[PDB]
């Protein structure tokens, strides 16, 4: 296959300065006329001029008004247009093409496509070449003048990037609009939308320059009532970037548009951000609570790209983490500020240590700046995004707010209106570091290893206390397992945020400090430590690593109770659970393998259970935090700690643990479920789509967590509570009633009730589908068939397909049925979906990423299905690359 290598980057021989487009939409074709004002660069060596262009039907090609002919002056193979060098001018020239495309049959949702009754584009990464010919790479920056025309009754709103400079009527019931985007950009940031869209609008005045910006949010008419929270989130996003980073919006107008059919969450096209409707639309009567946080994060994320991605863009796609890691970091700072709840940072940690750690121990393991690819689309990964964000966050930890802000401003200003690389970012941060250290010989060269080295570091600790001297030492070691990317791993620059807790009184013993580990091992010593402490390590999860605290469970309980840092408290609890999970897993596994008639299980620590009860009963402790402590670690976290995992043994392990704890705590759980009701379900703000009480939402989360535990337990008469909960006006509550009813004969009544409540809102019905799919039902395979036949049917909507199948794949007992029937079901969906949407098919491969971690019978079953998928004729390049890498063939 054609493999692109990071080291081989070279600037083009050509420059494209201006793009002038006419996009004429008709019922059964769209005609795209494009003039590129081009020139020869200083790198040119008289090569052929080669344009990307995929699936285009050529009407005409010319250079400087000279028609070019196929076979004579050019060739086209449905991927690349080659203009032979003799006909490539030697100075400024105009290249003209006209092509025909068909958005109405574009079910891949890349390029120009139809989503219900809206025409929309998605060009990142390689979609612009599906619209017209270009040198489709992000260093080819140009200014754009775009005219869209269409039938006026069908498509009354026409949008492209930038200022709308004219609107005109056209004979035969058509109309046009012309846009000028003054900001130089790569083609991946081009967008156009045409539809019968409705809007909400507001005016925002920038903080420093007092520029008036018109803000528009758009959707189809049915859902215009669901736009207000997005608009509010945009206003919050703009103010945060002003307040924290000093960054103001740079056009007179910003449009956000919701579309029903979208492969991912949203896209930062300049002035014209386009969203999956699931990440832009909500209403409190018709959305679950999680929609609100999702919309806040996604609006924020696309907005933050206006600097980190748009005004400073990528030299090449290997630099992706420079825009995505950095934007995720900006997004997370923003969400943490807006929600003011500790669960926000914890949720991010949970995501990394489950999905990203699994990826990094898989055969798909890559550094955050990859060295090669076949389809760039397969590198939009939780590694590039979420490990990238942690790498961008560690700069903040190392520098502190003031010197971080200085480095970021160095970067954003130096590279404004241009491309950048990961090195450029590291250089700007290094200038801030020298200033912070007041040492112009300090450097961050070692830091670069976070961009180039794959795998997750393991950090381990030993402690010693000298009572006579009042002197404490922390000895720290780091290790990264060799892999396919590096046979020898080097030590990283690891910042370790640390406190020391007095176990007597629970108080802080030092100013929090950040240890800078730069070697394979080091010993950090503290004087004036009056008693032997318990260390509070990696506060805030200060680096993306595996932490081996080497603490006793008694010490972990003391931190859970008394430490200040939410992450350390949560991790201490996580660690106690993991010790128990691995011990019980081993006990169950030995019993199963040895076919014992009897055996013992280690009970859950009774003092840990008491600590859980103490935290839950504390009315001043945080509800969201409580919901993390009564939940075992996610299966995808656990699996990073087990080789040859027997999924059914794990399921029995988790059931035993939950049951041990509930046998002690279920009365506490019920009491709290009832006592939290009044505040959790208070209707303050129910009619206010501009304000969300995140603390209240975390109270609902805790209630819904407790109700699941009590339902699985068959707590006496809990069905009464389930039925009452189904009458709540909050969808998070009535959909929880369906999930928790799985354990009772009432499930199919609740299935019907909630279907009727959900069926008339597209996105609520998708949340109902997820609720059914994740239900802990012994008959889940028959339920899935019922969803396919009655609700999903022949939908090509990625949100429908994802809703039906992905939750079910997390069903540890049922998906991993030792017959392989789960693996076969999902593989058939992948293959089916790959015939029209390769990106979505690759998403649906997610469950297979852990294949080589399973017991050898399940390994064999997964491998069989992966190789069957690989045999499919006309398999996409996206899917074939993914599966070849995943199965150790590429
Ligand atoms: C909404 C942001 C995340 C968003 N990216 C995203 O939703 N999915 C990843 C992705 C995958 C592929 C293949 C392509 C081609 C693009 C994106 C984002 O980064 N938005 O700016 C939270
Ligand atoms: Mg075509
Ligand atoms: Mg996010
Ligand atoms: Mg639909
Ligand atoms: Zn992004």
């Amino acid at each position: 296959p054609k493999i692109h290598y990071r080291k081989d980057y070279k600037p083009s021989g050509f420059i494209i300065n201006n793009v002038t487009l006419n996009i004429n939409i008709h019922d059964n074709e769209t005609i795209v006329r494009s003039v590129l004002d081009m020139d020869i660069s200083k790198h040119n060596v008289g090569e052929d001029l080669v344009f990307d262009g995929v699936g285009l039907k050529i009407n005409e090609i010319s250079i400087n008004n000279k028609k070019l002919v196929e076979g004579e002056e050019y060739t086209y193979d449905n991927e690349f247009l080659t203009i032979f060098s003799k006909f490539v001018p030697k100075s400024k020239f105009a290249f003209s093409s006209e092509v025909i495309i068909h958005p109405e049959t574009n079910y891949a949702l890349t390029g120009l496509y139809k989503s219900k009754n809206i025409i929309v584009s998605q060009c990142e990464a390689t979609g612009f070449r599906r619209i017209t010919f270009f040198i489709d790479r992000p260093d080819m920056m140009a200014k754009y003048d775009v005219t869209v025309t269409a039938d006026k009754e069908k498509y009354p709103v026409l949008l492209s990037n930038g200022d709308k400079v004219n609107e005109f009527e056209i004979p035969g019931g058509r109309h046009g609009a012309r846009f000028n985007d003054p900001h130089l950009k790569p083609c991946y940031l081009f967008a156009v939308v045409a539809g019968d869209l409705k809007h909400l609008s507001a005016t925002y005045i920038t903080k420093y320059t007092k520029k008036k910006v018109e803000l528009y949010v758009f959707s189809e008419e049915k859902y215009v009532s669901k736009l207000q929270w997005a608009l509010e989130c945009l206003k919050k996003s703009m103010a945060f970037d002003e307040d924290y980073f000093g960054l103001e919006y740079d056009l007179s107008r910003l449009n956000l548009v919701a579309v029903s059919d979208f492969n991912v969450g949203a896209m930062e096209n300049k002035g014209l951000n386009i969203f999956n409707a699931n990440s832009l639309l909500a209403s409190k009567k018709n959305s679950i609570d999680f929609s609100y946080a999702r919309i806040l994060t996604v609006v924020g994320h696309e907005y933050f790209h206006n600097y980190t991605g748009n005004r400073v863009t990528l030299r090449d796609w290997f630099q992706l983490t420079l825009k995505e890691g950095l934007t995720v970091h900006r997004e997370n700072l923003f969400s943490e500020e807006m929600t003011k709840t500790v669960t926000t940072r914890l949720s991010h940690v949970d995501l990394l240590r489950s999905v990203q750690f699994l990826e990094d121990s898989s055969p798909l393991s890559h550094p955050i700046r990859p060295e090669s690819y076949v389809s760039m689309e397969n590198f939009y990964t939780t590694t590039v995004y979420d490990k990238g964000s942690e790498v961008m966050r560690m700069y903040l930890t190392i520098l502190g707010e003031e010197y971080y802000k200085k480095g970021f401003d160095i970067y954003i200003k130096k590279n404004d209106g241009n491309t950048a690389t990961c090195e450029d970012f590291n250089y700007a941060m290094e200038q801030a570091y020298k200033m912070k250290k007041a040492d112009n010989s300090a450097n961050l060269n070692q830091y670069l290893l976070w961009f180039s080295q794959s795998g997750t570091p393991h950090v381990s600790f030993k402690y010693n206390y000298d009572a006579e001297k009042k002197q404490y030492s922390i000895h720290v070691n780091q290790y990264t397992k060799p892999d396919e990317n590096q046979k020898e791993k080097k030590p990283l620059f690891i910042p370790i945020s640390v406190g020391l807790i007095n176990p007597e009184n629970g108080k802080e013993m030092i100013s929090q400090t950040t240890l800078e580990l730069t070697k394979e091992s080091d010993t950090f010593v503290f004087n004036n430590i009056a008693v032997k402490p318990i260390p509070s390590l990696f506060r805030g999860f200060s680096a993306p690593v595996y932490i081996e605290d080497n603490l006793t469970d008694e010490e972990r309980i003391l931190l859970l109770k008394y430490d200040s840092d939410a992450f350390v408290r949560y991790n201490s609890c996580t660690n106690i659970y993991m010790k128990q999970i691995l011990m019980n897993y081993n006990e169950f596994l030995k019993a199963k393998n040895e076919k014992l008639e009897s055996f013992n299980l280690t009970p859950v620590n009774a003092q840990f259970i008491d600590a859980i009860k103490y935290l839950l009963e504390d009315p001043h402790a945080d509800a969201g935090f409580k919901s993390y402590i009564v939940s075992l670690p996610q299966d995808r976290y656990i699996i990073n700690f087990v080789s040859n995992l027997d999924t059914d043994v794990l399921a029995d392990t988790k059931e035993y643990i939950y049951k041990q704890i509930g046998d002690k705590l279920n009365d506490v759980y019920y009491k709290m479920f009832k006592s939290l009701e009044a505040k959790a379900d208070d209707l303050t703000y129910f009619n206010d789509e501009s304000h969300v009480d995140f603390d209240q939402m975390n109270m609902r989360t805790l209630r819904n967590t407790l109700l699941s535990l009590l339902s699985k337990a068959q707590y006496p008469n809990i069905l009464n509570e389930i039925i009452e909960h189904s009458k709540s006006p909050y969808p998070s509550n009535w959909l929880t009633s369906l999930s928790v009813s799985a354990y009772f004969d009432k499930y199919f009544e609740l299935y019907d009730k909630t279907y009727k409540l959900s069926k008339d809102d597209e996105l609520l019905l998708q949340e109902w589908l997820k609720t059914v799919s994740r239900s802990d039902r012994k008959d889940i395979y028959e339920i899935l068939k019922k969803l396919e036949n009655e609700v999903l049917k022949d939908s090509k909507n990625p949100n429908d397909i994802r809703a039906v199948y992905l939750p079910f794949t997390n069903n540890l007992r049922r998906f991993h049925d030792i017959s392989g029937k789960g693996y076969k079901l999902i593989a058939e969906v992948i293959t089916k979906t790959d015939k029209f949407n390769p990106m979505v098919a690759t998403q649906l491969c997610e469950p297979f990423k852990l294949w080589n971690k399973l017991d050898t019978k399940r390994q064999e079953l997964m491998l069989n299905e992966m190789n069957t998928m690989l045999q499919e004729p006309n398999i996409s390049n996206n899917l074939k690359e993914y599966l070849l890498r995943l199965t150790n063939k590429l």
